[PDB]
């Protein structure tokens, strides 16, 4: 199934795109499942898109978080979180 | 706990990095390995670590792949692939 697998990536690998130009760096969870239903994402796989997304630091999205607001956030643009955190913590 | 896993996604995303300022665009699954523990990725979490950047279309990696080449490949940059895929085949 190499082509099927392929040609199903090629729509998480549109969303990454679409995440890069969007000038937000946080949106809702309800925000990002809109963007990827955009680039043709199936309802279904939305969830494990987004956790393939987050383990591969493409995103931070952090459902499981008692924190009500990263509860439902999505980081479209972690990098800059990732480098920030490891400067001021001197890591 | 959040930070824990933020800090753990940092190192997938400095490894996308590597492989992004790489000049290779194919390279042996043994490579991606090195590669990954460059930036401290350890062997134990590679496997989760490649299914989690495929699932993201950030690589192509087919290990189950038939195809002698592909089985132990890792495209790095598979943008291009996606793109020219579905022109080829007009989706």
């Amino acid at each position: 199934g190499e082509l099927k697998t392929i040609l199903g990536q090629a729509k998480v690998s549109k969303l990454q795109e679409k995440l890069k130009l969007d000038p937000r760096s946080k949106i809702t969870f309800n925000d990002f499942k809109g963007i990827a239903k955009e680039v043709g994402i199936e309802e279904k796989e939305i969830n494990s898109v987004s956790n393939a997304l987050a383990q591969s630091g493409s995103i931070i999205y952090l459902p499981n978080s008692l924190n009500e607001n990263l509860k439902t956030s999505v980081f479209t643009k972690p990098a800059h979180i990732y480098q920030s955190l490891e400067h001021i913590l001197d890591i």
